[PDB]
């Protein structure tokens, strides 16, 4: 995240780190005791389920807490749709090698329904430990990072985009994307922060509005983050959690 502040320990509960090969990748989404949200651009079929960590309850990634956990994964299921990068259906459901015990840093995000509306210019949240600038690392112990956006329509996004944009970087921002950001540079979610949270304030509660889909823009002007919607999903996620819950 660049030109975001530090949250506070415990304040983005839902935030966890997906470390491939020991190595942070990407960041996910806690929704249930054994399910993480995140983008399936972070997980080619190439890779190895055993290769990959998620972390969870962590606020500073390199120092020691009692309160964060770590598992493994006993599945990662890209939705069917996804083909290439940019392509919809950039979303991936992670089914923990075990279900964790929820606690007060670590709680799952609420999920919108299909026909949940989120309105353009709503102050939502963005987190992730990805890069602080363009090709430059938050520095150890690095806390989590957060940035309010307000949220931008694929129409309008997809005009911007379209701005000094370059036949070697095609982008599109698909039917079951939104966007959240500014206009002018300095403020966007950065390399390492895809597959994160877009929390979003509706009254009184935060849903997962959004899961970064293109979020290695960094800062750049006419170019805000992209996110896949999670309420495109909600028929798809509720059938998974369903038939797969586990024994209480
Ligand atoms: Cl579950
Ligand atoms: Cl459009």
């Amino acid at each position: 995240i660049t030109g975001g502040s530090s949250a506070v320990a415990g304040q983005w509960p839902w935030q966890v780190s997906i470390t491939y090969e020991g190595v942070h990748v990407c960041g996910g989404s806690l929704v249930s005791e054994q399910w993480v949200l995140s983008a399936a651009h972070c997980f080619p079929s190439e890779h190895h389920k055993e290769a990959y960590e998620v972390k969870l309850g962590a606020h500073q990634l390199d120092s020691y807490s009692e309160d964060a956990k770590v598992s493994t994964l006993k599945d990662i299921i890209p939705h069917p749709s996804y083909l290439q990068e940019g392509s919809q259906g950039d979303i991936a459901l992670l089914q923990l090698s075990r279900p964790i015990t929820f606690s007060r840093y670590i709680r799952p995000i609420s999920l919108p329904a299909a026909n949940a509306s989120f309105p353009n210019g709503l102050h939502c949240t963005v987190t992730g430990w990805g890069h602080v600038a363009p090709s430059v690392s938050l520095l150890t112990p690095k806390p989590l990072q957060q940035l309010e956006v307000p949220l931008i329509s694929r129409e309008t996004c997809n005009a911007l985009y379209n701005i000094d944009a370059k036949p070697e970087e095609p982008h599109f921002v698909q039917e079951d994307m939104v966007c959240a950001g500014y206009v002018e540079g300095g403020k966007d979610a950065c390399q390492g922060d895809s597959g994160g949270p877009l929390s979003c304030p509706v009254e009184g509660l935060w849903y997962l509005t959004g899961i970064v889909s293109w979020g290695d823009a960094c800062g750049a002007r006419n170019r805000p983050g992209v996110y896949t919607l999670a309420s495109s999903y909600a028929s798809w996620i509720q059938s998974k959690v369903t038939e797969l819950q586990l024994v209480p």
